[PDB]
């Protein structure tokens, strides 16, 4: 077993905060916006061995990452950017960044009560998905 299995399992997004904003910030073009602000993604977290994986599936898109901890991979994210990304479990957090075109975007995640809380920050833009077990 390991920390990390808190975060494994099949998770509902319940609530929204700031996402549209959020988008602005990160450069999400109009269109996308309305139709990625609409999404009600489930994410599934799941762990073999050392690897990590995450995927987010919904009607606007299915993304899947795999990953290990603190080594860089290549990324495209729903809203098509080409990224570089690295995810590290820092004091129980999963913290993730995201590197492009010289800017930078970090996705917090962290379990509080049945919670799976999302943090995404760009710039001084702060938006929160929480998301409840499914
Ligand atoms: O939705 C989240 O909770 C989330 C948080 C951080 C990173 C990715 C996500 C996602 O799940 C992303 C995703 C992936 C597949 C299907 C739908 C969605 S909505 C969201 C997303 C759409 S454009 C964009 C542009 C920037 C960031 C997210 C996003």
């Amino acid at each position: 077993g390991s920390h990390m299995d808190a975060f494994v399992g099949t998770w509902k997004l319940v609530s929204s905060e700031n996402f549209d904003d959020y988008m602005k910030e990160v450069g999400v073009g109009f269109a996308t916006r309305k139709v990625a602000g609409m999404a009600k993604p489930n994410m599934i977290i799941s762990v073999n061995g050392d690897v990590i994986t995450i995927k987010s599936e919904s009607t606007f898109k299915n993304t899947e990452i795999s990953f290990i901890l603190g080594q860089e991979f290549d990324e495209v994210t729903a809203d098509d950017r080409k990224v570089k990304s690295t995810i590290t479990l820092d004091g129980g957090v999963l913290v993730h960044v995201q590197k492009w075109d010289g800017k930078s975007t970090t996705i917090k995640r962290k379990r509080e009560d049945d919670k799976l809380v999302v943090e995404c920050v760009m710039k001084g833009v702060t938006s929160t998905r929480v998301y409840e077990r499914a």
